[PDB]
């Protein structure tokens, strides 16, 4: 495809492309060019100040009433190594994951944090895991972007039981500003049906790069007008 299928199926390709299967170096190839890039991406999570993991982790927890150590925790290719090291000290003892890069998965596999860790990327397609398999799922930087499409994440909610925590990070508004609403008010809809119910969203610089302090004038200058990075929590299935 081209562009990642216009910047939503990206990883849904994989699986597509995933399916012939029974080519182990290309199959690395194609992540090879993707870790490529990768060290690019992680110094562009510390431009965009990503504070999800420090307080996402902890809200999470706080939140989560079930003990990490007793259920059953999930991550999904954003679950980077030093998230699940911090989840470790944080109180996680179970935790079962997908990720497409092994520089990602070394980081969980080999770190040796996450009990059972698989390589299958998605997006417009179902989760790797069953439903009512973990207690909760964590993952960042995986958003509909190309990367995770937000119709997708649901079904990592559907791997998550009730009463569950589901915790992701990613830019708010890399394009459809507006929709952001719009997309605030499709959580309500499934809240309402039961589905999940929205706990709490922590704070990021989504706010700034969209929106100046100084004004409009010299936006261009400015270079803001799109929010980025925000972090949120969810219960799974739930009454409103
Ligand atoms: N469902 C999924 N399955 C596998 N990998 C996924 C995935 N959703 C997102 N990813 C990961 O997202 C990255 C997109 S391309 C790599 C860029 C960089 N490593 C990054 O972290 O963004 C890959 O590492 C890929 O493994």
């Amino acid at each position: 495809g081209a562009m990642a299928q216009e910047e939503a199926g990206r990883l849904p390709q994989v699986l597509a492309r995933v399916g012939t299967s029974h080519g182990i170096t290309d199959l690395a190839c194609k992540l090879r060019f993707y870790d490529d890039w990768a060290p690019e991406y992680d110094q562009d999570v510390a431009a965009l100040k990503y504070r999800a993991p420090r307080l996402a982790v902890d809200c999470l927890s706080r939140a989560f009433r079930g003990s990490p150590h007793d259920a059953l925790i999930l991550d999904v290719a954003c679950g980077t190594g030093l998230v699940a090291v911090e989840l470790q000290a944080r109180g996680f003892l179970q935790v079962q994951g997908v990720d497409g890069s092994p520089e990602m998965l070394k980081q969980a596999r080999a770190r040796g944090l996450y009990h059972h860790l698989s390589l299958c990327t998605l997006g417009q397609e179902p989760l790797p895991d069953p439903e009512g398999t973990f207690d909760a799922v964590i993952i960042v930087g995986a958003l509909s972007e190309g990367q995770v499409p937000c119709s997708a994440i649901p079904e990592l909610l559907r791997v998550t039981k009730p009463g569950g925590l589901v915790c992701l990070t990613t830019r708010t508004n890399p394009s459809n500003l507006p929709y952001k609403e719009t997309l605030e008010a499709t959580l309500d809809s499934l809240e309402r049906a039961g589905v999940w119910e929205c706990l709490v969203t922590q704070p990021v610089d989504h706010w700034e790069l969209a929106t100046s302090e100084q004004e409009t004038g010299l936006g261009t200058c400015a270079n803001d007008g799109f929010i980025s990075g925000i972090i949120y929590l969810y219960r799974k299935q739930e009454t409103v």
